[PDB]
């Protein structure tokens, strides 16, 4: 498990904010998108497997990784919709072309599925793991973290995230099978070392999860993109995790009904990149070679 980032950050000003990304290599774009509470760093041991298969791009969501913080920050900031406005504008600016393979996790999957559904002609394939693929109930959510996520989705969320940094310090390591090295953990901590609003994105994200019908706008979004994913003949790569976290049980059965789909299974809970990067990397490379072939 390599500890260094895959590339050095590059920056573009988007809508009044500097956003950070990795962009290495040439050819058709392979775009990796992290979710909460991670950054492009999550992909550092996976991207090498895609060398020579395209232009490898991994963006840091607004407020996350090396991307700027929104200001003034507060409970109305970093909604799905605002994260989308910033990321979609970044992807537009980067001139990704029209043969994009998306490699998606967590909220990166909601964003990337939405983007593909809105740019169907530009997407060649989607690989996804531990993704948001359908509206949920708490029974779908890992038992071990129900209480913590209900707390985030309440007024207790502010002290949990902004004061105590619980998403970074507890949720992240609790959903990795191995133990991160201190150096790896401190790469995850970096964007969030300051108590207070720097940690807002880690709180806004759980508040957007589509659970028991709320928030309704996100439930609506997921229902729209999932209807496309059911029907589309776009090639898919489903990277299932064991035991997994958010794609388990009935949700896993549901994903397995999608057409034109390759499956792999690798060990992991939620942050599967930190347990099985070689296997994930190999599988994405085989998928992309097939799509080029
Ligand atoms: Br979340």
């Amino acid at each position: 498990f390599g500890v260094e980032p895959y590339g050095q950050p590059k920056y573009l000003e988007i809508a009044g904010k500097r956003m950070a990304y990795i962009d290495e290599g040439k050819g058709d774009a392979i775009v990796f998108q992290h979710g909460n509470p991670t950054s492009s760093y999550l992909w550092r041991n996976i991207m090498p497997h895609l060398e020579g298969l395209g232009r490898l791009v991994a963006c840091d969501l607004i407020g996350m990784g090396a991307s700027d913080k929104l200001s003034p920050s507060g409970p109305d900031r970093y909604s799905y919709g605002e994260q989308r406005d910033f990321l979609f504008a970044l992807w537009d600016a980067l001139d990704l072309g029209d043969h994009v393979v998306l490699v998606l996790h967590d909220w990166g999957s909601a964003l990337g599925f939405d983007w593909a559904n809105q740019h169907r002609d530009r997407v060649q394939g989607i690989a996804f793991m531990e993704a948001i693929v359908t509206p949920m109930t708490w029974a779908d959510w890992p038992p071990a973290v129900r209480g913590v996520f209900q707390g985030f989705r309440s007024p207790q969320g502010e002290p949990m995230a902004l004061e105590h940094n619980i998403f970074v310090e507890r949720v992240l390591p609790g959903a990795i099978l191995r133990q991160l090295s201190d150096e790896e953990m401190n790469h995850y901590r970096r964007p969030f070392v300051n108590g207070g609003e720097d940690r807002r994105p880690t709180l806004s994200w759980p508040r957007n999860l589509p659970i028991d019908g709320e928030p309704a706008e996100v439930v609506a979004l997921v229902n729209e993109y999932r209807s496309w994913l059911e029907e589309t003949d776009m090639p898919k790569l489903f990277i299932n995790a064991e035991p997994g976290a958010i794609i388990t049980g009935r949700i896993r059965d549901y994903v397995r009904s999608w057409p034109n789909q390759t499956e792999i299974t690798v060990p992991g809970v939620h942050f599967v990149q930190e347990d099985s990067p070689e296997e994930i990397g190999a599988a994405i490379a085989q998928f992309v070679r097939r799509l080029r072939s």
